[PDB]
């Protein structure tokens, strides 16, 4: 009947759910300071921004003329590679991303 | 002897606070799934589970039966620790986190 999608594949991760979960609940009531502030580490700190770079450079960095993202010989380091993506993690990603930045 | 420099309104905390909140934007729904995955690092893939394992230790209280220690061998550490932050007041969980575990 239809598409309906076909089926996924999963395995080990029943905390990476659930509980990933109740962390969008703190935030929105933006009572997330004190939780997030609870983990925070020096190692993350460097991280938070080295985090919302990658975003905004993926879309709003193929415009910049200081070549960040470029011609750096190790700005395209891991900031996008990271770990492990292929061709299906970041077609994933669009779908969000144009509703936030774009918004239309 | 900046013949044009300027600042606009100096500081910067506008940020963290301005890229966390895109960061709700795409829970919201179910939108933070991809994002979620730029968050697969390793080094993060472990302070996950642990994010989770210290909170819900902290409340313990609600008679926590298999939920004392998963990690016996070595992690009970993480947990038992203590204050980590130099204002030691951690009260300001206290007013989400009650709500989270027990929720009225």
């Amino acid at each position: 009947q239809s598409p309906y999608s076909a089926a996924m594949a999963e395995q080990r991760h029943q905390e990476w759910l659930r509980f990933v979960d109740l962390l969008k609940n703190a935030y929105q009531n933006d009572l997330h300071l004190p939780l997030l502030n609870l983990m925070l580490t020096p190692d993350e700190r460097e991280a938070l921004g080295t985090r919302v770079r990658i975003v905004e450079e993926l879309l709003r960095g193929e415009m910049s003329q200081r070549e960040l993202k470029n011609e750096l010989g190790a700005g395209i380091a891991t900031i996008t590679r990271g770990s492990n993506s292929l061709k299906a993690a970041p077609v994933e990603l669009r779908q969000w991303l144009e509703e936030v930045l774009l918004k239309s």
